[PDB]
């Protein structure tokens, strides 16, 4: 016992398991659901700072599996795990499910033969990942791993002999492995006669039995590892789509551990625990030279925070909790329960403070959250501190997180004006290169950025089940050859898919200053999913085929310029007396002198015509836009929009289970039959205050409409 | 009229759009048909030499929309089209389909309006690919475009005025544009009063029409094309999952144009066709500075088929026609339709000639095809000359095509041994970029091979609807630091997502001289689907968690080693002896002379030893495969495995539409309780020879068991 005489007993030597955690820079698997606790109580503090809580408000139950293989819930003492894999149901009473939310947490026990995934820990990961997926339950997973388990048939090892070409000089080599009738006995003797595959022949009097496949005994050895590690990415890939996952890099997660991180797609990495395939010093053997110093140069936080592989990182395990945690509590309970709404301080009825100025720069940030001015605080579109961004150490032209609209949660996606830099690494590998400095325009999808934008969309879909607001603002994609090359047309395609795939409300909304042009409006038009999207335009927001500039060049050239012209009193005249025959050359160069002296205001004057045109006012007149906003007043209408929008997507899903042959637009305009004659279908307020007035009414009526005897 | 005296009619004066076209450099929208009629008389002739064709044979109706929008065939005139977008119904009767099949084409007519699409050539793709998608049957879409079609109000160019600070001064500024009297009377006059949006006001006597916003009378100018490109997006994006797409570059695709090319996926570039965003002119521009020359340096085959965005490059339109025609030779007539079987010279009896070396480096296309020699041809897994590789100009590390075995089509995925080159073009736009070359070493999955592997499998599942075989045969993915800043980690997953959706049977074969470790197991086991999925390794391949050098590094370390210095005599001796005072001096240094001499045949023993579990055997042993195999009988094997396994499935696809509610475990038992007693259920001839004698008898037993009283 080391430390003698501290007032509490040393947990370190009561379970010398937590010791060996901490000494891999870990925190022990057992004091994880403790974490979890002081993270859940801190939501509190943060929401009320006066609500007393209990311990009752936290549960945590480890989950075993009985003699059948099916979990269920123990109490246990720490460090009794038979296999190094650990899972807990959680219950928490949190602000926006105070009577309670649950969830599972499996875990790697990095003190469990080094954390290694064999068959029986894959088979549990798995029977985890099932349990959650059936209960609709999130899926935390804590990496703390060495990747799939290796191992020898170690009684083979002092039992093999070799068969030396020349016994007296070994050096010159050996024709194959054996066993000896002793060898053989032995084997048999412990019951381990399978533990090789032997072929009898008899050399010089002796009888040897040539190895010709090694088994083993144990269990966890090779093959039967990979197969089970096949089985928990296979798992993985379908609980993305299932429930909502989430994983924090703990330790160390190495092959089967960092696919599994990737392969759950929200990931927070802790500094200095590395996401690896292949260790630096395998490595260095593959390559000979002594390539690289560490893990870290492979895995780091420099390499998957900046890649987008890593959502977030954190300080340490317990802020790595705190961002599951907070990441959770824009999340529903379970799988298909509604957005959980959370109404703060911050209500939805008042004017949006934070205006963008074409002559000003600005971060996008403030029109999302607002921002801190000397004057006071700045209000943005959505509840001030309700913004949470993700993927924030990648493709930073996208801005991309998860905020509050009047306590509605929501996934934002908004574009960032500032050019972005990325610094890309030099390869320690090829001694012929040095590090590149990568300059990005704002307003223009790049490959990353695209990417970005198409993952934003798919991790607000899937798990989450979020509705969602783009504030729209892109000129286009980038065209130039090096990202074209880099595929940007396969990222930008993404987008597409990740749009038609999505289940919630959505808002795209060109914002003030804001701008959307020919390739940038295809990939976010409301028809590509017209069930879910929905457009607007700010009345200072922007949007034609071409730039001005572009229109002009294919619109309004020369000819055209020249023909206007005719708005000048002294061009008129000149081109009327050039149209006797000698004084006609003083007259043609006169025209060239004014033409030349006109052609910059008339070539502003043709920016101004087609500028014109890409106005909210066409838009609304050319049915492509649902209304154009007034950015201070956007606040309290996409509330009551987001919010009529909630209300009646419920009854579009119950009208489903009842009936379930209609098409979307006969199921909506069936609903609205329902609502009193009196009530304006246009009025997100009084239709969202009619449905919340009468649910146990529609209720009723929809139970009503179980007669049916359709086939 | 020209030529004069030509002999027949000059076909380019009759349609004088013919001749624009070819003016171009691409074929005339109403010669299409011609070509895919040429085509398939080929497809004809290499099949059986001796077949009479006549035109009855090939069959191309135009579909043009009736009076109230709904599509209908049509026998008139080439040129007649009021709109940019034409289709035609294609009934060919074909190698596979002697009966006939079915598909449509899409085409732009570069004639009309520079091919650009407006809301009319919009809404009619979207009504073609509906009708494809409803029909079930393939969409080939022909692209040759301007983009997304743009304009201005024609009708407000000779009326606007300008409000200038100092009329006298033109170049000081203007304040507005206005509208007179007059001017607001000719718009009235041409019932064109909502061109424009104009707010009156009183300015030194006159009255001025202050334009707010441009409307214009005529369709088809900005935001309007921008709704209809977003919705031919989405429309493609979903006609993928559901039909068999694929578009022929046939002159240039800009914009959505460019997008539409990559929605559909599969894709054939003709040389010297460009798929673009924005032109080089416009680029050069925004830029300031002249950086590119031509259209190809943004989007030629030199980009898109070293992408991976152009399946296939083709010399001519014809060339790229016959390569459509020839890929979906292999896909099923329409939707749910079974692989269309053909059977050839080479039968599915015979051994596979060409087997590869340890010693010798080889091409796996010779695995997958056979090569000639001087000796004779050597045939490989499938049959000659069914070899059809796409994405051959992107990540050469894999090799993806279509085969066919004992006439049986599928996808097919290989690995190449030998190392691949790449070059990275400069970048015109930086001064300071050179191009870069990488190496990439065989058998190892990189971030582009990753994302190519992913890719095959979903274009193979998706409209294809194909089984699949895995030549399966990587050492691992890349986990040094560019391939892992690169997102090796994300591509490798995208391969689990990929065999997660696969509806059609997968074979897993690690084939001779072939390997699968830790991390590139992990990605294609069988367990990520076992409903579809099922592995063999030859007698001849590996498999481990690590290689032997890895395993030995972590469990065959010096002490394991020095202690199996104990089957040296001289070493047993010496060691026994070092364990009176002085002379142990000699003996510690008599013990090191050995340890030093015996260590590289000692560390080959361990080297031996480890490979002695990577065996097949070890595979069977551990039921991680379903069977060891021989290289040279497995075209044997897997022709009536395959063959088994399509018709084990027709019979699962069956019993779902019946009684509905039943796991596949369930009803592939069900099938299975109705062979005779006698079928042996592992005899894969027996059984599928079995179900294809009592199709019509089984057919009887579903029928039957439409006594589904299931609520
Ligand atoms: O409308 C125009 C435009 C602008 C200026 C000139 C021309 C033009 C049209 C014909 N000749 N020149 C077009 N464009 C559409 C919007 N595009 C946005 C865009 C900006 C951009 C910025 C940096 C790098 C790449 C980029 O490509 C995409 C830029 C070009
Ligand atoms: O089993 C081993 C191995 C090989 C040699 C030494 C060691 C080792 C284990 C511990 N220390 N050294 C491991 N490995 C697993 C298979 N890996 C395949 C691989 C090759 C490879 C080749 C080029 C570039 C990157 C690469 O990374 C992946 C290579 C490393």
């Amino acid at each position: 016992l080391r430390p003698i005489a501290t007032p509490y007993p040393v947990k370190e030597w009561l379970q010398p398991k937590r010791y060996k955690a901490h000494l891999m820079g870990t925190t022990y698997v057992y004091d994880f659901p403790e974490l979890f606790r002081q993270a859940s109580s801190s939501q509190w503090k943060n929401f009320s700072a006066d609500v007393k809580l209990t311990d009752d408000f936290f549960i945590s139950n480890e989950l075993i599996e009985d003699e059948n293989g099916e979990l269920t819930e123990v109490e246990r003492e720490p460090g009794a795990n038979a296999i190094g894999m650990v899972a807990f149901k959680i219950t928490v009473k949190t602000p926006e499910y105070p009577r309670g939310r649950q969830f599972v947490v499996v875990a790697n026990d990095i003190t469990f033969k080094i954390g290694s995934f064999g068959p029986q820990e894959d088979e549990f990961f798995n029977k985890v990942t099932e349990y959650a997926r059936k209960r609709g339950i999130p899926r935390i997973y804590l990496a703390a791993n060495s990747g799939a388990r290796i191992g020898m048939a170690e009684e083979i090892v002092p039992l093999f002999q070799v068969a030396w070409n020349d016994a007296a000089n070994p050096d010159k080599g050996f024709q194959y492995l054996y066993l000896t009738s002793e060898g053989m006995e032995t084997l048999k003797k412990f019951d381990k006669e399978n533990s090789v595959l032997t072929e009898r022949t008899v050399i010089n009097g002796e009888e040897r039995f040539v190895i010709k496949t090694i088994i083993g005994s144990e269990d966890g050895l090779g093959v039967e590892c990979l197969r089970g590690s096949g089985l928990i990415a296979g798992a993985t890939s379908r609980a993305y789509h299932d429930i909502f996952t989430i994983t924090l890099v703990t330790c160390r997660s190495v092959g089967i551990g960092a696919y599994l991180v990737r392969l759950g797609q929200r990931a927070i990495q802790v500094e200095g625990q590395p996401i690896i395939l292949t260790g630096a010093s395998a490595l260095n053997k593959v390559l000979g030279r002594e390539v690289y110093t560490s893990n870290l140069q492979l895995g780091g936080t420099q390499i998957m925070y900046n890649n987008g592989v890593s959502h977030l990182t954190a300080v340490d395990d317990l802020a790595g909790v705190e961002k599951i945690v907070e990441w959770m509590s824009y999340v529903p309970a379970k799988r298909n329960m509604p957005v959980p709404i959370l109404e703060t301080k911050d209500t939805w009825d008042r004017p949006v403070d934070f205006t963008p100025t074409n002559d000003e720069t600005y971060d996008v940030r403030w029109m999302i959250e607002g921002r801190e001015t000397e004057s006071g605080f700045e209000y943005g579109l959505f509840d001030k501190g309700s913004f949470f961004e993700t993927l924030s150490g990648w493709a930073k032209g996208v801005v991309v997180g998860r905020a509050r609209l009047g306590g509605i949660p929501l996934g934002v996606i908004g574009v960032e004006t500032r050019t972005v830099e990325n610094l890309i690494p030099a390869d320690p590998a090829n001694p012929n290169s040095a590090e590149t400095l990568i300059q990005q325009a704002g307003q223009v999808w790049f490959p990353n950025s695209a990417f970005k934008t198409a993952q934003a969309i798919n991790d607000f879909n899937n798990g989450e089940q979020l509705p969602m607001m783009i504030l729209a603002n892109w000129r286009g994609f980038s065209g130039g050859q090096r990202d074209m090359f880099n595929e940007v047309l396969k990222y930008g395609s993404f987008i597409v898919d990740a749009l038609v795939d999505y289940k919630q409300p959505i808002i795209i909304y060109i914002p003030p200053t804001g701008e959307l042009r020919g390739g940038s409006w295809v990939v976010v038009d409301p028809t590509i999913n017209a069930d879910q999207m929905e457009m607007y335009a700010d009345v200072n927001a922007r949007a034609g085929v071409l730039e001005p500039e572009g229109t002009v060049e294919i619109k309004f050239r020369r000819e055209k310029l020249l023909d206007t012209m005719n708005r000048l009193d002294d061009k008129y005249r000149e081109l009327r007396s050039q149209l006797a025959p000698e004084v006609h050359q003083q007259i043609s160069k006169q025209l060239a002198d004014r033409e030349r002296e006109l052609l910059p205001i008339y070539g502003q004057i043709s920016l101004q015509f087609a500028d014109l045109h890409d106005r909210s006012s066409r838009m609304v007149a050319k049915g492509v836009i649902s209304k154009e906003l007034e950015w201070t007043e956007a606040r309290r209408f996409f509330f009551w929009r987001l919010r009529r929008r909630l209300n009646e997507e419920y009854l579009i899903k119950r009208l489903s289970h009842q009936v379930g042959e209609a098409s979307r637009l006969e199921k909506i305009a069936r609903i609205r039959s329902w609502y009193p004659a009196s009530v304006d279908h246009e009025d997100d307020r009084q239709v969202a205050t009619w449905i919340e007035e009468n649910y146990k009414t529609l209720d009723d009526k929809l139970k009503g409409l179980k007669l049916e005897s359709f086939a």
